[PDB]
């Protein structure tokens, strides 16, 4: 009824997303884009995920299934997929991957010719496809069937088109890198070491169990050790397919995605190459982005969560980069997707225009400090309104008056409420928090 | 029921052998090799086949759903397979091909850790699961999870342990090959190449299209032209998966499994390697072959039509050397089933080691002409007895006394009975035939 959610087909390897699963959405899949070319070019990705294997393989046979020209891509970044795809006139793209998921986890993603997500009323074909009972599709026998050529040669081209969007060579920089043990384990290494940089390594030694694992964007602390042990420039972590960048300093601090997104803007801006001189984000980011964003005279459109609205959001209206807190970064001047690997690039950009450390860039954009408190309440769907709640809170933002930020949402999972808020220090923060907290005390319990 | 035949399992490719189907043999196949490993070692193999990367992929699949550990081998022969898994002490060999067949046709073929088929009671478990409509075999989750390690270096020990089986190299000898476009391809060239042969080539540039195209064992009328054309010293016609050859002499005529089977045998014997100077046959054997065993004090041991049955002749009594008419012929001393390129070798072996043509050769097994007739008859199945035509025929037996045979057998597909006869010459074959003939018509018509 609905297989694809928001990142594709997820689900637990061989339980939940079965190869049975895999084999009709690459025959179902390769049918709904039959309808241009009847031998559709369709290239496969995956990430170092053991059951990687077992659904490539099955993915595959019914994308030969019903005709299609299969290119295996072997093991290589999301961006690698989108990119490709666009860069070679195919119909689509496919990733199998689950990102920065535990090994057991796996999914399925799809990318249309231009290297955006597949347009969404083919999903709905697809859907409508998988529900009926009874498979009545061609089954092409013979020279009709699909004809597989393999290109493990691909990532070789992608690594040669991210090395051309490098200003110049990094010579002097010592770089380390914390590739997940996943897609990007071969690719970082020859890309920074083909830029003559100076490089440490660690999450590069995939063997189909170990991705994620203590390793990459979403568990920064083993970089942050490795940067200060190996006394390098900076370290990268991206996560299990390639698509996310967080950064680490000299002195070893996390520099997450709201800061990355500041420190290349501005530098794109400082060359008129960052286009309205605007930047997209979700509702996720700090408010002090904003505020250092307007002390450099660069407007900002805000969206909501999710790759697919920030991606809209610069489609409409032309903008050049946007991205999240997350790490997930788009220079659609370059790539259609969030682009690990890109944004490392664009970093590194930076550190060798101004020739000023990483800790110092990353100084330039003061975060807000933030304050959660969980609240247990009797009834926690009825403080959306409240006379007594929903005007402490007004009281409390107008008193802020730009310098702070308040949101209190109920809990799904648990009978509780969580008022959390931005403050420009952690002690405006603290009372901020109680006086809401101690009215919302007042009516639950 | 029975999707196991005598060349396991085989059909048209998508029509009748689906993905589905390869998918099921291949998660059902590896849960009955689990009763010894838990992570049974299986290998496959595959011919240049099209639809084998459809189910390869399919296969491969399944192997892994129940925790396989699966060993991809490329494009490779049936006897590379028979020899790799043996080997290198795997549970299972799985070959993908329908041999000689055309190419909108494939099977899939299990070799036991032996190197001979699987056992015939352990493709019976793999039935009787199959037609269960409800899968309730496990599905190992994460690390338990079926895990690949591909061998395509697999074709180059197979290739140094035949070129191990050379006598010395065949310097000044100028071969010609004919691999049908299949699975011999690149191994033929290379082997012969190596031990030094002058190598002309034909029918190896497969493109999944062209295997059996009028190139192979069973088409090899072009092979004969294109001896004489490159003035070669033989020529070698492999089937689409190896296990059969056929030979040309320089004066271009066809050298069939009978003569080879011979050649060699006599060679063997000639060093004390034929074990009880013993051959083993089927009842497809030209006449003019036992002859020609006996007149070289060569015992024969005589079964019916199937490689398995051949094979297990041998195996009862430890014999050396067995083979058909077909091109298939087990030298027992060093694979498990037939192996073309292995005949090749011990065929050259004899033409150096003799230093006479292979035209000279061939010429010492004198085959026996035959002569088939067809008789339109009212109801074929009311001759197996009859006072006038069962009579006729043990005359006409024991008239040719030991230096003639009969056969006649009625026509499964049509109403018409096959009279057969060989003889000495065409001319008694003419007369001995006609005999039995006219008593045919006499009653039916
Ligand atoms: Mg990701
Ligand atoms: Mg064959």
């Amino acid at each position: 009824g609905k297989y694809f959610g928001t990142d594709g087909v997820r689900g637990v390897a061989n339980s939940e997303l079965t190869p049975e699963l895999a084999f009709k959405v690459g025959r179902f899949g390769g049918y709904v884009l039959t309808k241009d070319k009847q031998r559709p070019k369709v290239l496969i990705g995956r990430d170092t995920r053991i059951s990687g294997h077992m659904l490539e393989g099955a993915l595959v046979a019914g994308l030969l299934s019903i005709g299609a020209e299969v290119m295996r891509l072997g093991v290589i970044s999301t961006p690698g997929v989108s990119y490709l795809t666009k860069a070679m006139d195919a119909e689509a793209g496919v990733m199998i991957s689950a990102s920065h998921n535990p090994v057991q986890d796996n999914g399925i993603k799809f990318f249309g010719g231009d290297g955006f997500k597949l347009s969404d009323e083919q999903e709905a074909e697809i859907e409508r496809l998988m529900d009926e009972p009874e498979d009545k599709l061609p089954r092409p026998v013979g020279a009709d069937l699909g004809l597989v050529n393999d290109y493990f040669e691909g990532g070789q081209k992608y690594l040669q088109f991210l090395k051309q969007t490098a200003d110049e060579d990094f010579t002097g920089i010592h770089v380390a890198l914390d590739c997940a043990n996943g897609a990007t384990s071969s690719l970082a290494t020859h890309l920074f070491a083909d830029l003559d940089a100076d490089v440490s390594t660690m999450g590069t030694s995939p063997n189909g169990l170990n991705i994620n694992d203590g390793v990459g964007s979403t568990h920064p602390e083993a970089l942050s050790a490795f940067v200060k042990e190996k006394n390098a420039d900076l370290g990268l972590a991206f996560d299990g397919d390639g698509d996310r960048l967080i950064a680490v300093d000299e002195k070893g601090n996390i520099v997450d995605g709201d800061q990355i997104m500041y420190i290349c803007s501005k530098h794109l801006k400082s060359e008129g190459r960052l286009k309205d001189d605007t930047v997209v984000s979700t509702v996720m980011s700090n408010l002090g982005f904003y505020k250092a964003l307007e002390k450099e005279g660069i407007k900002s459109v805000q969206t909501a969560v999710g790759d697919r609205y920030v991606v809209e959001a610069m489609k409409k209206d032309g903008y050049n980069v946007g991205g999240e807190q997350s790490g997930h970064l788009i220079f659609l001047d370059y790539n259609t997707t969030g682009d690990g690997l890109l944004s490392a690039i664009m970093l590194m950009n930076t550190l060798k225009a101004t020739g000023k450390p990483l800790s110092e860039l990353a100084a330039e954009m003061q975060k807000f400090p933030q304050l959660l408190v969980n609240v247990r309440v009797t009834d926690k769907y009825k403080v959306e309104e409240n006379e007594k709640v929903k005007a402490v809170i007004s009281e409390v933002e107008k008193e802020m008056n730009g310098d702070g930020r308040i949101l209190v949402r109920p809990s799904g999972t648990e009978p509780l409420v969580r008022v959390m808020a931005e403050a420009k220090t952690k002690e405006l923060c603290d009372e901020y928090v109680n006086r809401i907290v101690e009215v919302v005390r007042s009516e639950m319990g």
